[PDB]
């Protein structure tokens, strides 16, 4: 009933009896794993049952549970949706939601820093050019001029039969993706499409590898506008070698501030299918996935050359060189624009701490292994030798369909 | 669309869909609830042996294409009425060879599975006591071996029998070095062995006090304590590790063996146990220069080759480990290169696992697949494997875990 959670590299063991708490079901059954897939293949009653128990879940936290107030919000809630079909949140509850929901995500490394959490309230927002207002401050307030700090901008909740707000960008910030002559791509593969839309509804694209993406904001049943971002807020890190001085030369370079805007949270049942997050980024998604991967920018080689190996035979490992340089590249420079960024080292070594944390708090932490351990280095990080168990709690950030 | 799991590699884009865990019949640890995926080790009936054997016999039979022939319906009687006269029974041959071959096949953490087709399979079904075994295992380290040219290989001891003791080999490999426990608490050798150590010295072995010493093999006949054998030298094929142009690195002393050999799995093929199936192929170079040197629980030469390499280790962010760890796998290409010892590397080994994918779509319609088993150590993006989404499920024949003979 309650899994034995082993760390293979010191010997412990803990029991993960928070698991319990799981309402909903993941991609597994007791025929086959599906861990490693990206992606999984309302009545009174529903909203209702989550609405309580979220209620419960906000006043044990300030341990006034079972009190007065605990008692007439309830109420409140049972009065509402019984004569609207759903209700809204307190802003203290909002709050209490969105950090308990980074603290429930598997997926995310640094989840030490679940409790510090700036939270802008932005649910009276009635168009894209208002959401296009609150984005510029969330940006201007989470760079704070590179000492980064974490931060969410909820806006307003979905609501039956009317379009959700959305932000059809998967990051405030996004570099261009330029499909041109042949296959070829000139910048970030990745947001090949959504450049594409961007340049569809406007937008004079430029031809560049590092051209700083329009923002394309969605209010309710209407199409959506492009907006751009002052350039003196989007802040920027040009990548350099601590020794080898021609790095420099590459012209690379990357955004600051991490700041997913693709995912829905859900707190109690409601939806905020629009609730742009962000914290600052752990190297390697830079160092690694961005500018190694394969299908992005894809420089490996590139790299390589220039640092004389031999890209020949795969045996020289001049794929592994490369790669541990380039990150290398990545902390330096961050490190020297003074611009907040943490190591692979140092980030799994903190989540470590967190499961100890989450297992005298609630006894357990959900985990996904495959994205907890970083893409270089695995086995030289603690957590790969740490057992996980992973499951679904509310409240959460779930992935969601694209707006198109 | 179908009602199989869908498949999709994320470098591509290409899907597939995963017929093969149908025939899955043996549940897994995970349920909607939870996933236990990560776990190492998730926590007979006259009636139930038959539909076991029953199974194995029609997988054998379509193996060679002759489905429903006179042959096949031959042998299914057949091995119902040994079972119902003796409570077991035989497998021909043939039949376990094609098992073995197919144990591998279906083993999930196993990312050389292309050379699956490949292997030299030794029946020693005969044998009857633990010198016997020992005849056996030499022959097969050298046979498998043949010096540095390694060839897949598999030796098949007595299944286990009713009331009668197994037939097991005590260490987890055929060769693996001793682990000595000091006084003030460090260990000199390799920390993951010194209980196979201990065990070995209460047995009777005088053991050495390096940090390399090729430990004794503890071979339990049915019904009968361990002896121990000690093997001859001239068998064990050894690598010193140099690198290739950091000239201190000999001096570290560091080496390993050429063998990999495990011998503690159980080989279950048709419901017959083979609690002793010793089984060997070749290395992946990360599980030398990465996980065995490196594992802060293992050998642990990080910091000491960061040393010597001049870097800083009093800061994460010099990424000290990286550099260090890159040139120690570097290190073991190398030598093992330089030596003729066959060897591959895991950018090569996981190219060959993402054909090996492609071909069992074609053949079974999947192939159960452990991903972070799957995917290497070190360099894990780097490689092809990780934006590869992979299903995992309990396929038979296989080869099973198996809880230690003490
Ligand atoms: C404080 C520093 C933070 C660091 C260093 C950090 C780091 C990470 C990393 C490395 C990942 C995987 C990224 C990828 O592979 O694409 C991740 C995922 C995630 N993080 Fe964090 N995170 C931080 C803050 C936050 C915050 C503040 C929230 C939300 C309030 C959060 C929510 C998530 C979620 C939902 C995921 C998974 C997203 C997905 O599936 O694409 N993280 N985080
Ligand atoms: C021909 C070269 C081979 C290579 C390169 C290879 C490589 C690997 C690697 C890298 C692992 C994981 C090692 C670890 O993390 O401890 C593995 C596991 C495994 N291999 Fe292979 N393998 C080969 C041959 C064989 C053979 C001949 C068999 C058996 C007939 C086989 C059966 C398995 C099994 C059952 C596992 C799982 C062991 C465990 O769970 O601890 N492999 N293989
Ligand atoms: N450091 C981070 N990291 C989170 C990065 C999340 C990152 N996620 C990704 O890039 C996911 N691969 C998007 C995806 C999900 C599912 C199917 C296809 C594609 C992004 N949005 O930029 N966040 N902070 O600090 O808030
Ligand atoms: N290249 C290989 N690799 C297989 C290596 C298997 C390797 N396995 C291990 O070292 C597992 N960690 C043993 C274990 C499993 C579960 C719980 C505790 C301990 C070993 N035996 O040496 N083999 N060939 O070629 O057959
Ligand atoms: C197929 C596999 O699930 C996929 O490539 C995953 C693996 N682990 C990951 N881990 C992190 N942090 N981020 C990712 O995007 C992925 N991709
Ligand atoms: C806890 C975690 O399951 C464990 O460390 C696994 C991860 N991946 C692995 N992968 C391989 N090839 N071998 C291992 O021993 C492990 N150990
Ligand atoms: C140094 As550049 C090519
Ligand atoms: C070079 As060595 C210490
Ligand atoms: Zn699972």
């Amino acid at each position: 009933k309650f899994p034995r959670v082993k760390n293979w590299e010191l010997g412990s063991i803990t029991y993960d009896t928070l698991c319990a708490q799981s309402q909903q079901d993941g991609p597994c059954t007791p025929r086959r794993c599906l861990g490693s897939l990206v992606l999984p293949r309302p009545p009174a009653e529903q909203l209702l049952s989550q609405a309580r128990d979220f209620i419960n879940q906000y006043y044990s936290s300030i341990k006034r549970s079972g009190s007065q107030a605990h008692e007439e919000r309830l109420q409140e809630v049972e009065a509402e949706v019984a004569s609207t079909g759903t209700y809204h949140l307190r802003e203290s509850e909002l709050v209490f939601g969105a950090k308990q929901a980074w603290r429930n995500a598997p997926r995310c490394v640094g989840r030490i820093q679940w409790g510090k959490l700036q939270v802008f309230d932005a649910r009276d927002c009635s168009s894209a050019q208002e959401m296009f207002t609150y984005i510029c401050n969330h940006i201007k307030y989470a760079t704070n001029r590179g000492n980064l700090r974490s931060a969410i901008t909820v806006f307003p909740q979905r609501a039956p039969g009317r379009g959700d707000f959305r932000i059809w960008n998967s990051q405030l910030v996004r570099y261009a993706g330029y499909r041109q002559q042949d296959g070829s791509v000139r910048g970030d593969p990745a947001n090949v499409e959504i450049t594409e839309l961007c340049i569809q509804h406007g937008w004079t694209p430029g031809n560049g590898r590092f051209d700083v993406l329009p923002l394309l904001l969605q209010a309710p049943d209407e199409a959506p506008e492009l907006f751009v971002l002052p350039p003196e807020l989007v802040l920027e890190v040009p990548l350099e070698h601590p020794t080898l001085e021609w790095f420099a030369a590459l012209g690379l370079r990357w955004y600051a501030l991490p700041a997913v805007s693709n995912m829905l949270l859900e707190i109690g049942g409601l939806e905020f299918s629009a609730a742009p997050f962000s914290g600052w980024y752990m190297s390697t998604e830079i160092g690694t996935r961005n500018l190694c991967d394969p299908h992005r920018y894809n420089i490996l080689e590139d790299v390589a050359v220039c640092m004389d190996l031999d890209t020949r035979t795969t045996s020289s490992l001049w794929k592994d060189k490369a790669a541990v340089e380039i990150n290398l590249a990545v902390l330096h420079s961050f490190q020297l624009a003074k611009v907040t960024i943490v190591d692979h080292h140092a980030a799994t070594v903190s989540f470590m701490k967190h499961l100890d944390n989450e297992q005298k708090a609630r006894g357990g932490c959900p985990a996904d292994w495959a994205w907890i351990v970083p893409p270089i280095s695995g086995s030289l990080t603690p957590v790969f030798h740490q057992e996980m168990v992973n499951y679904i709690l509310s409240p959460a950030f779930r992935y969601q369909p694209d707006p198109w």
